[PDB]
DNA sequence: TTTTTTT
DNA sequence: TTTTTTT
């Protein structure tokens, strides 16, 4: 009954499942699956617990499918570090059992064909973008499941309503044409059913947590409980004293990356003057082999005292301070919003601090997804949540307290709207506008009861569609895999270009390649002029051919914007090229240590995608030179 | 004795010899071979007569030292055509024998290792590149003769002083380090003993033709022969109707294209109205059946007349016209220069009409090679020769009737010298000036008895070299095989291509690849600017940016009028490129028939060479932007 | 304070 | 009126 082995699975996953101490799952997951049809082809969403093998019934479901039905299924992750992690456990699984399990995670390519594999793991993006060239196509007939994770996303973000895009899609073509089943999972929300029905899906929502969670908000020398209720000067170091002493973890968390690290360091000189070692040493010598071995404040209380964490160090050092937590040595640390969504590091009890997080009352999600950072399998009893806060915002606390997730929203002119038709016409599955309109009757929207015929309105007035035939810039957008916004934008950059570049130095290459913003790092004026006014006779003409012009600099349009603000990201890629040491670059620039090995992943991506805009467009000349240094931006 | 096949060679070239009518050898032949230490490594020249087997000697010697030795045996000739025929016949006799025979003719690339031939056949520019490649890599030791034809052209030639370059630098890398026999041949010079003395060679000279030459001018109603003897308004209707009464042939010479179509059909309608067939259609039916097929006036005497010979016509349609006469059917024709030195098709009667030819005297070697092409292997008896001139330029016959070559000379701050020592001093033979000062001492230059010292002054002004040390233009200059000359020309498109170039159309880089101008036709003036007030604004703004500017064009230094030239002839190819049909391109820009045709093939030539240019000097991106279009501009 | 696309 | 280079 209340055990996975006594269901009907392959041995070999139980064996996995068991070595790594898996054991009999909960009352959740029976319920999940016994709930009907759901074993069918009919659809799902489940709430299952977080922290509590939230994802076994979605790993289970999976296996049936593509071993009875053999299509395909898809499996969708927010995040790339997430992603990689349940790649590597579905390898240990599937290709134990036979079932290829493929990863499409950050610059990662697959590296084989996509025809022969099963379980195909991506970031939305990927996903998107495969789903988009299969239909382009006339492929859609092998697809089997549509495993989606975090359904709550859809409504509110930057990366979910191309979720919502890819459900009412799929689903509207396999219905005009359930052989898919579009199994998902969100954590808690108050119109689960809708979403339900909309999905044509059963619904069962559980809360139950493995570690009774005792959370409480403290006010002056007293503890007050959820409830208004009392059980037991910020005292933090007090508080810290308390947990190392039963050999546990302990957990701050801090509004700010200088408050993070002034803080892990505050506290060990009050616990220095007050006053395991094995792999003490090892992490010390780690410490100054690193290539860049700055050995900064951290270096000083790495054996000894308290530590920090954030997203602000190199990819391999701030991996690695997240090693020893795993093992032992350091407990008390601060990591401001890094562990909230990054990684799962479990501790005894968490210091939320600041009941106000970046001068605003810290979200209901981001506060729960904090709290549920303490537990562990077991090992712990209960997981406790302090909330430091006087006098004033006292309401924020007990509010955010006692508090529930908002319903989910729709996100639909709206440019979310304006790619949701243009995958479609240009795919040649909906061209007649009579046959438009019923596409648009069974998307969410629909059930969460026009605009859609100005949408091609857009669409015409810009050069996208041409009954409705597709063009070549609208072809063109899709194989890129990026918005019709910014298409607009890149295409005026490469009509300019044309009109002649300049081939002796490398910045007229580097200026069409480097990412637009992203919001990297805040730009810092009066140092550009000083930058700026000192390049050589080679460089100067470049920028004043692409848009760069001293009329704007410091002597204060989004296109005009937009061409000088892609300036100062392509001056930092030349140090990088050239082989400058770190050291300099990220003194002489004034840009942080942690985001200049950011900027390198992510121009990488894209100097591979401005020339496939041309292959879809038709244009050999401007291929050659790009293509061609596309490796030598990636090296250095 | 006097026969070939009692001397010592393979059976199978005799075989090869005899099958085509081949037989035994004259005595000038075993003069030659008999010398002294001649067939040793002792050089040899000589001047066996050029209608009787001059080259057989040469054919017979080549054998010997590439069997005994067997390292390597150049042979050079001065023209395609001919060098295409010697090699055909090279083929089949050594590789009959085994021996692998390698051409370098125009576009034709060896399309083998270079290290396993041994007769690779040049044409003058491709043995002198060949050369110096092997100087530049230290692989001179595998060399062991060098056979160079038409010796005479050392002195007065636009590509004879490489000759002499070549076999000086031949002679003192030898000598300063005979191995290496440097076997050729002239027709008749006064002073060919000092030839002699600077190759450390042998001499002897023939004279005796095979068929008696008639040879005689006409003046009035009255023939007087050479040394002012009688024998026997111009008449030659008359004369050409004596000849075809002998089923024999006729030729006739013209000073002008116009000229020579004109009188092959005004003969021809003075003997319509006064009045072989199995073959007399199939050209007829070839006429038509052409991928051009103007059929102009040729067309009405080719079966019936008198027709037309020359360069002005297309490859295969001239060619066609050659090949009637080598079997039958027409007899009478006009050719200008074409058949002077073009191809060899002998003749009963020659007719070289005017003394002056060209608005200046017919030159002593024109004429002799003019007149040489009476005579057949023994099917006729006696050859002739008709100089039809009244009243003025009667001293200009007779000189011309009796006249001797003048002696070789040197050529040799000069540009025939500024080359000379910059393919040593790069090559890192000659370094020091003391020794520079010993290459200059064996060169043919000293036989025939400072500005030398001056010779590196000029490749210090103009950066060519840095005891010395080659550098990178220094270098790129030999690998492309073009003169220093020429670089300074070709170096300054390349720079100011950099600075904006344009990738939109195909007209940037068409400038950059056809040849200068090589005098391929007059250019006629108040066409262009109707052609080029006409064009696109893509191709107007490309001309602005390499040079041409409305300031010179029809509104009348070597630079700006290099950068003018280079213009019209690459408006030319771009009609070519876009598949235009021949008819109409001939006719809008004004430009003969019968050299458009030629500027395809010099242009496939230059657009190879100028990445070479760029590869030993190292420019990555403007070598794609080149060689990505070279095999375009070879279609069409 | 914190992420993500293409061959 | 008539020719010739490089991968």
């Amino acid at each position: 009954k209340l055990l996975l082995a006594n269901w009907g699975l392959p041995k070999a996953v139980l064996e996995k499942y068991h070595s790594f101490g898996v054991k009999k799952m909960f009352e959740w997951q029976a319920e999940c699956l016994l709930l009907g049809q759901v074993l069918e082809g009919k659809n799902l969403v489940y709430s299952a617990p977080t922290s509590a093998g939230k994802t076994l019934v979605a790993e289970l479901l999976i296996l049936k499918r593509v071993l009875e039905m053999r299509k395909k299924a898809l499996f969708i992750l927010p995040f790339v570090s997430v992603a990689k992690e349940k790649k590597y456990y579905l390898q240990s699984l599937f290709q134990e059992v036979g079932i290829k399990v493929d990863g499409y995670m950050g610059s990662t390519s697959p590296s084989r064909h996509f025809s022969s594999l099963d379980i195909a793991v991506c970031t939305i993006e990927r996903a998107n973008g495969l789903i988009n060239r299969l239909i382009e196509e006339n492929k859609m007939d092998l697809l089997g499941m549509v495993v989606v994770d975090e359904l709550h996303m859809l409504g509110d973000s930057h990366r979910g309503y191309l979720l919502e895009l890819l459900l009412t899609k799929i689903c509207y073509i396999t219905r005009k044409s359930n052989a898919v089943q579009i199994v998902g999972m969100s954590a808690t929300l108050p119109n689960l059913e809708l979403v339900a029905s909309w999905l044509n899906a059963e619904l069962y929502h559980t809360d139950f947590r493995p570690v009774p969670l005792l959370e409480s908000v403290k006010v002056g020398n007293s503890i007050y409980d959820s409830s208004m209720k009392l059980v037991r000067e910020d005292h933090v170091v007090s508080l810290c004293y308390e947990t190392i002493c039963d050999n546990h973890s302990v957990l701050l968390f801090c509004p700010s990356k200088k408050w993070c690290e002034k803080l892990a360091d505050i506290i060990a000189r009050e616990f220095y003057n007050l006053h395991e070692q094995k792999e003490l040493l090892e992490v010390m010598d780690q410490l100054r082999r690193l290539p860049s071995g700055l050995d900064s404040v951290l270096q000083k209380t790495v054996p000894w005292g308290v530590a920090f964490h954030h997203a602000g160090l190199t990819f391999e050092e701030r991996d690695i301070i997240e090693g020893a937590f795993r093992q032992g040595l350091i407990r008390v640390l601060a990591a401001t919003s890094t562990l909230s969504s990054g990684v799962n590091l479990p501790a005894r009890r968490v210091i939320i601090r600041t009941p106000i997080f970046g001068g605003r009352p810290l979200d209901i999600l981001t506060y729960k997804q904090m709290v549920g950072r303490a537990g562990r399998k077991g090992v712990d009893t209960v997981g406790e949540s302090i909330l430091i806060c006087k006098n004033s915002e006292k309401s924020k606390g007990i509010a955010l307290l006692q508090g529930s997730l908002k319903p989910v929203r729709s996100c639909l002119v709206t440019g979310s709207m304006i790619r949701a038709i243009l995958e479609i016409i240009v795919g040649g599955v909906a061209s007649t506008s009579q046959d438009m309109h019923t596409y648009a009757a069974c998307t969410f929207l629909a059930a969460s009861m026009g605009a859609i015929e100005a949408c091609v309105m857009w669409l015409l007035e810009n050069e996208f569609i041409q009954v409705y035939h597709p063009t070549h810039l609208g072809s063109a957008t899709l194989s890129s895999s990026l918005s019709p916004a910014d298409t607009l934008d890149i295409f005026a950059d490469l009509q300019r270009a044309m009109k002649g570049f300049v081939l002796e130095n490398d910045l007229h290459i580097l200026y069409l390649v480097t990412p637009m913003f992203e919001d990297w790092t805040t730009i810092d004026w009066y140092r550009f002029f000083c930058l700026w006014e000192k390049l050589p006779t080679s460089m100067k003409r470049v920028a004043e051919l692409v848009g760069v012009e001293e009329g704007f600099l410091a002597r204060c349009q989004h296109r005009q914007m937009a061409i000088h603000k892609r300036f100062f990201t392509s001056l930092v890629l030349l140090d990088l090229i050239s082989e400058v040491p770190l050291r300099e670059i990220n003194q002489k620039y004034g840009c942080n240590r942690g985001q200049i090995q950011s900027l390198q992943q992510s121009a990488a991506v894209y100097a591979g995608m401005i020339t496939v805009f041309s292959n879809r467009l038709g244009w050999h000349n401007m291929e050659l030179l790009l293509s061609q240094f596309q490796k030598r931006l990636t090296f250095g």
